[PDB]
């Protein structure tokens, strides 16, 4: 990797103390001097290299003459952008860092290297600096090894990973794990990059798979009541986001799941929603065939290819039901039904 | 509405022949809501600013906003300091109803950049004005551009938008309509975008309810489901919802199954798909995949699982297009609505 300061010349530069480029490249110490000098920015051409090279000899390094700049458009705002938005785009810098040198020049550079620098969603360093040829090149205030390096650059976010983060926010509480996990899957390194990650990814493969996540791998009573807070989530998970057609399929699982599950206990098997309906009556069932039924009423309304519009709610209707239903023949919790809501709110606080 | 956040500089309206940034800008995009934060130089002009604005052209006076607060005069040259104070200045009057502008030309440079800084970094734009105390009607009167007929140098140049598109953009080219639904919904008004919205709109509307987009719908009425249900199974496997597949390929298998002995001998003797594997030697070896996912309980599909939702796609692909001929004209639709879709936003 090396180190190119794609920035500019202006009065500043070079010249008791040296100028920011001067500074800028000293104190950076790269190996791509980047000069896109303008049209006052010529004169400066001769000396300017007498400065960058006499700094300090057996440290050599790449002084590129830039098209010079326009001498009417070098006060020109969006064109400054233009220009320089190109600057930067010619040497994409894959594998290198840009020194956004915008520390001296033209008002309107100053201001464009920044929104470059600072727009500019990658690793590309955007900095500042505070404040005879031969001559001044010898009593440069800062012409020694351990001198003050004024040079301070600017941390930000990148701005890039800012809607990045965000927009891929928006989704972990839109209950789009899948959204947000692509969204950060972009994001370039952040600390809670993992923990963001790490858990969308968690969650994503679980819920494909058909697994408990093995995050909500809690200490549940078996398969039973894993798989049974699984799916019972999965579908409210599912109902929360569209898939308005899921639930049918959800419940009408889980419908039969626990519908079996009791059956298995009471009155012992000793063998569809129908064998369930008829199976209610007669093997100590009574208060279970209210329950079940708008839940049956669901699965043989859906059955063509057409869908309804009064299911929109009878999935609705069905889901309290389900919900409720389980409630009753497995006693889980509400502390145990914010397992998303808890991976939310972990989530989106850990993004914040 | 159309309300310009404009600074109050110094060479404000009497500012040569010509017409004076913030009275310029303000005049070219005729605004409804003149904001103008001024400083403490500035706060001397604070009434011929008023003078000369309104004094532009009748029927057009805007309510003019007197800022908040007067500006320091610290925080003239003050960098940072004013995109802080700009940043502020924005935040307070979001407005994502209207729009803004912020007049490039204003007062100190370093105002200026930030003007800049907060346009650029983020509904509202701003473009400045190229160039060329107590005067008053002396200075209104004998305006050098007082006049209806003027030269608009106040032009303006023209990112996050962009950046929002283009992460919009992959959910689409990803066939994740949702996502490209939302980035859209919430991204901004555009050529294409209508399009773009409107088509994937009515594609997650049309994928919602069970019915057939309404491109999808160009073959006969139950062709077009028995078709249009595929693709929505096909659609599935590409966003792994694999759970999705095997209702969609069983309801399909039989869905046609049944509609191919319709007519090839209505037959009475729901209908289980085990009902049609009795009912045709040779069809009872092409539908046997489908009947291999015929045989869970909360359980999960293990690795073979998955080929299995694949060899059955084969085997409902290979099934829809023998019994209906429809063509790689089809089940491309999407592959094109993409391609229409990408090409649109481009």
């Amino acid at each position: 990797a090396m180190g190119v300061l794609i920035s500019a010349v202006g009065d500043t530069d070079p010249f008791f103390h040296d100028g920011a480029l001067i500074h800028i490249a000293r104190k950076y110490r790269p190996e791509k001097v980047i000069l896109i000098f303008s049209e006052h920015t010529a004169k400066k051409q001769g000396n300017i290299e007498k400065a960058l090279f006499s700094i300090a000899p057996n440290y050599e390094p790449e002084l590129i003459i830039h098209p010079i700049i326009s001498d009417n458009e070098v006060h020109i705002f969006d064109v400054m952008f233009q220009r320089f938005s190109d600057i930067l785009q010619e040497y994409y810098t894959k594998e290198d860092e840009f020194i956004l040198n915008l520390s001296s020049a033209t008002p309107q550079i100053k201001s464009a290297l920044f929104v470059i620098n600072r727009l500019n969603g990658i690793n590309v360093k955007a900095v500042q600096v505070s404040s005879n040829i031969d001559e001044l090149i010898e009593v440069n205030k800062d012409n020694k090894v351990n001198f003050i390096d004024r040079t301070i650059e600017d941390n930000a976010e990148k701005f890039s990973q800012a809607l990045l983060k965000k927009t891929a926010r928006d989704f972990i509480e839109k209950f789009d794990y899948k959204a947000a996990l692509d969204i950060l899957d972009q994001l370039s390194d952040f600390p809670n990059l993992k923990s963001v990650r790490e858990e969308i990814r968690d969650v994503v493969n679980c819920l494909s798979k058909q697994d408990v996540p093995k995050g909500l791998r809690h200490k549940k009573l078996k398969e039973e009541e894993q798989k049974i807070l699984s799916a019972y989530l999965t579908i409210e998970l599912q109902r929360e986001r569209g898939n308005v057609s899921e639930s049918f399929i959800r419940i009408k699982n889980l419908t039969e799941f626990i519908l079996e599950d009791y059956i298995k206990k009471r009155y012992p098997g000793l063998i569809s929603l129908f064998d369930y309906s008829k199976l209610l009556k007669a093997t100590k069932e009574f208060k279970l065939k209210r329950t079940i039924a708008p839940i049956i009423d669901m699965n043989s309304s859906r059955n063509l290819s057409p869908l309804d519009s009064d299911a929109v709610k009878q999935l609705g209707i069905a889901m309290k039901t389900l919900k409720t239903l389980v409630r009753e023949q497995y006693h889980f919790s509400q502390s145990d039904f914010n397992f998303y809501q808890d991976l939310n709110k972990i989530l989106l606080t850990k993004l914040n």
